[PDB]
């Protein structure tokens, strides 16, 4: 009985687990729930806190995933099933991690809480690239994360009815904040240094965690990767909600709000999924059908609207987007692409994928887009237009986006650093064409290529070193520059007035003004008056 | 006769002519000045088209410039050179459809390609005579058969209303196309070769080509077409008729006047009094725009520019059109706020805001929002300097720069063979301030070979320059192309066209060939402001 492995939290004894990392063991601590099992007539509720459990429970293990959609496009190809539920699927998922260094940190060890991403339908926190134990090993820092419910089962809304208010998947993650703030120190972790890290679905959530007033004294710093709580996808109204929730229900056969609700709490949860993406208003692409709602309470109001007029002065964050942020999306609805080609699209393929990447666009809204995206010199050329296609749909969802929060938080006093990731990975399995996709800058940050058996090269393991080094830094201190050395170039804060932002990959950091500024004016400042021009 | 130079003694379907030896840098020209082409339309013909002039008796003299017809005086900067050197320099009068010939001496062996000048100056102003417009230098240079003549500008030239015979509009133009028929009957006289004729004009006078072009009557005419800095298309160089009716009964109005009752009463104006309200009738505070401009009568011009230029069959046309590196930054000291010779004209954000209103006086305020948008330097959004380079950009482009972009796509899509090309050198002798660049206007002196005079104080580059440029305006006289034949070692000018957008840089240094004229920027005001204003 390793005492290392024994750990007394709020609810009782926890066993971890002893593993091994290519530097030397950590200590895990796998499947500790935080919740109550969110079933039967808990199902669309807020969770309730954990009851105490007797004797010594067994940590050594990941469990369940949150009830999710299961992706098929392409069966049994790696890269798209690296993000495909490693575990058994169950609506009894409400439970967390915690990598710490063996032996448990002596003084109290600043924390990261990783957030997953997958579009607010899917993720969990025990996939192969969110594996805590290199970040614990190398960096000694104590790594949290949890599963949080996705999809119907996390984020349908009847707004303003008392058995599915919505937004109950980030009040998940809310309650595993506080479970952090409790029982943290207990593993050696500083309460009282908590910084939130996610990617994608997961930045937005750490995003409306800043928006979020009960949220705030939970953390002290954020880092958003590749998305926002702001920008087309990340949040709906709550008539619109609404209405994707009566029309799910009226797809399965179903006081109107609670006898409506009762009736989905019979439906077996692969009934709900099965339907899920038929509530879309339009054909589309970085859509979701069930996301974070505009409630007035979770939400105050939209997330512009709180960015545009928050207060921000005592908040450190570290924003940032890969370089071919659209690329992914593509080969998931819009006709002319392919993993399996160059995906050579013509003029034609390319204005149709516009109404698809940009649903919500007027005929003329995307008459602008077409003209802005098209290179006048090669009007035609294929290469170009694939390219241009992938732009549009990476800088509409996640770049222009991330401009905007990044400058709106830098305005009014937050502490920001951006960056662009430019690193294609070398044991990357999408085509060349797709370039660096959303959510391939992860494997890096988390310490990866530090496993000899996964044949990333020594420059791949040199750099991913740099990057753990830059957002431990950044947990230790809200900035990612290392503390006493000198040489290596220093990155600079982002501001309005200069808008830097660094570059990361192989070659040495190098600071660039401007972060797509034309471009995101146009998405940003112009396109909004021109909508509300129908 | 007896006793005077043989060689300037000349008759023409109207008569006798004495013309003139004058001296160039090179050896002598004649020069035939003041040839009256048209009779005199004054009195009960003021906005009537012209009537061929009626033969004289004698020896006509041909050795001063005539009358500049009727117009406007600039007076922003009293005594400048930098704007005197476009103002009238002969005797205002309505009596001024006169024209000017320059020829090798002794008059050419065989017959010569003719180069006819066209003025610009917006339709309200321009005379053949101004100095820099002096053909001396090509004739006695490259042997050419140069013709300029004065047409009708402003209210005398193209104040209409539409459908009635007293006022057709458009006469100015036809002036212009006397002139032409003129040159067909008369130039062989002078040993020009009438089947050669090649149309130049700068601006307005640009436009007119084009216009020309685009008039099944002037296609008789001429056979090759040079266009400097202007267009037919473009926002400000037609009128339709609606806006034309309501310029003219406006400005009559303003001097105290069915539409025979109201042109018999303007008739009896004083020429100074129409001039002096000629700029009230704009309906929006502006520049780039001109009261009295061709009119869309479906006549002359059967349809818009637009329509034409986007629906023409052009094979077997040739033309040669570009550009200056600044086309914009001379009429910002002309009614946007801020901006001066006599200052760095650094701007703030709100007096951009405000310029580009003035600027693009038929922008909505979502369009105007979008120019903004377009142009702002969104990493320096506030930097006076890019935004006073800004302001000229707007102006040059939505004016000159997308609207010749637009012609030469046309053209050339639909058969015509384009040359292109930007000018970006600036003068060593210019009076305006450094910031304006190379000024809408100032290839002119180059083309015409003033830099050749010696007292003029150029440089010996810019003379070689210069003798490279009435090379290349000459070599496309005679062929079509302004290449050398010979010089095939030196640097080639591609033509323009659709799927390579090919133009030349003419400067001090070698032809440089770029790609793509303006092509992302003439995109929004070509393909995206249309479908935006329309809503
Ligand atoms: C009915 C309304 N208009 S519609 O065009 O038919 C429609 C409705 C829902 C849609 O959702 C789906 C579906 Cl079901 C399957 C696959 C992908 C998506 N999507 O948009 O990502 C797509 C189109
Ligand atoms: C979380 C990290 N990420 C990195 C690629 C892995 C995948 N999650 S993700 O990036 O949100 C994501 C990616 C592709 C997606 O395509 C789909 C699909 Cl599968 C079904 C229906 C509709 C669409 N769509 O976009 O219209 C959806 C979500
Ligand atoms: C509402 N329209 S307005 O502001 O009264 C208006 C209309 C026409 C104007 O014409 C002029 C005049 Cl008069 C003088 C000088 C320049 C211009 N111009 O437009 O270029 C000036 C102001
Ligand atoms: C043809 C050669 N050109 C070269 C610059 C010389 C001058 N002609 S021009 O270029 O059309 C020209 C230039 C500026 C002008 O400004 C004025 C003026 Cl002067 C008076 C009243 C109103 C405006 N405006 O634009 O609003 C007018 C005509
Ligand atoms: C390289 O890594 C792979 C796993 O991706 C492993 O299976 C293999 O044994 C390693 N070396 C090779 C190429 O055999
Ligand atoms: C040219 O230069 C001379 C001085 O060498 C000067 O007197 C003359 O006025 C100049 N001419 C012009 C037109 O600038
Ligand atoms: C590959 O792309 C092409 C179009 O460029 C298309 O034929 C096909 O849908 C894609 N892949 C396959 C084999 O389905
Ligand atoms: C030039 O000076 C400033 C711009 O630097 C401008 O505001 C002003 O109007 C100009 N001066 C004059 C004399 O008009």
């Amino acid at each position: 009985e390793d005492p290392q492995l024994l750990v007394r939290v709020r609810g009782g004894q926890l066993r971890g687990i002893r593993l091994k990392a290519p530097g030397g063991p950590v200590s895990a601590f796998l499947g500790i729930p935080f919740a109550e099992p969110p079933v039967g007539s808990r199902r669309f509720m807020p969770p309730e806190p954990k009851r105490p459990w007797s004797g010594v429970l067994d940590a050594t293990t990941f469990q369940n995933v949150c009830y999710q959609y299961v992706d098929t496009l392409y069966p049994g190809f790696e890269g798209t099933e690296m993000w495909n539920p490693n575990r058994e699927l169950s609506e009894d998922c409400l439970y967390l991690n915690v990598w710490t260094p063996y032996p448990r940190p002596a003084s109290p060890t600043p924390v990261l809480i990783w957030i997953y991403g997958g579009g607010f339908y899917s993720g969990a926190a025990s996939l192969d690239v969110y594996d805590g134990r290199f970040l614990a090993q190398v960096e000694g820092a104590v790594l949290v994360s949890m599963n949080y419910r996705v999809g119907t089962f996390g984020f349908l809304a009847l707004p303003g009815s008392r058995e599915a208010p919505g937004n109950v998947g980030l009040l998940d993650q809310r309650l595993a904040l506080q479970w952090v703030q409790e029982n943290i120190a207990a593993f050696g972790g500083d309460p009282m240094s908590v910084t939130l890290f996610g990617e994608s679905a997961g930045a937005a959530s750490v995003g409306m965690h800043i928006l979020s007033l009960p949220s705030r004294s939970l953390f002290h710093r954020a880092v958003l990767q590749s998305g926002t709580p702001n920008g087309p996808w990340a949040t709906v109204s709550a008539g619109e909600a609404r209405r994707r929730a009566t029309l799910l229900a009226r797809l399965v056969g179903c006081g109107n709000d609670t006898e409506l609700i009762a009736c989905l709490r019979t439906r077996p949860a692969q009934d709900l999924v099965d339907h899920e993406w038929h509530v879309l208003p339009q054909e589309s692409i970085f859509r979701f059908s069930f996301v974070p709602v505009v409630d007035g309470d979770f939400l105050s109001d939209t997330p512009e609207a709180l960015i545009n007029t928050g207060d921000f002065q005592d908040l450190q964050v570290l924003v940032g987007v890969v370089k071919d942020e659209g690329s992914y999306f593509l080969v998931y609805g819009v006709p002319g692409f392919s993993k399996d080609n160059e995906s050579l699209i013509s003029r034609a393929q390319f204005l149709a994928g516009v109404r698809i990447g940009v649903p919500q666009a007027s005929d003329l809204a995307a008459e602008a887009v077409v003209l802005h995206y098209t290179d006048w010199l090669h009007p035609e050329d294929p290469t170009h237009l694939r390219d241009a296609m992938s732009a549009v749909v990476g800088d509409h969802n996640v770049v222009c986006p991330v401009a905007q929060l990044a400058g709106r938080l830098a305005a009014q006093g937050a502490r920001v650093y951006a960056y662009i990731f430019e690193h294609r990975a070398s044991t990357l399995t999408w085509p060349l064409w797709m370039g660096v996709p959303h959510g391939y800058e992860i494997e890096f940050i988390f310490g990866l290529p530090l496993d000899p058996s996964l044949n990333y090269t020594t420059e791949e393991r040199i750099f991913a070193q740099r990057l753990m080094k830059y957002w431990t830094n950044f947990a230790r201190t809200g900035d990612p520059n290392d503390p006493r050395d000198s040489k290596s170039p220093q990155w600079p804060p982002y501001t309005t007035a200069a808008q830097q932002y660094v570059s990361l990959n192989l070659k040495p950091l190098e600071v660039r003004r401007g972060l797509r500024a034309q471009t995101c004016a146009f998405w940003n400042r112009f396109l909004p008056k021109l909508l509300s021009a129908t």
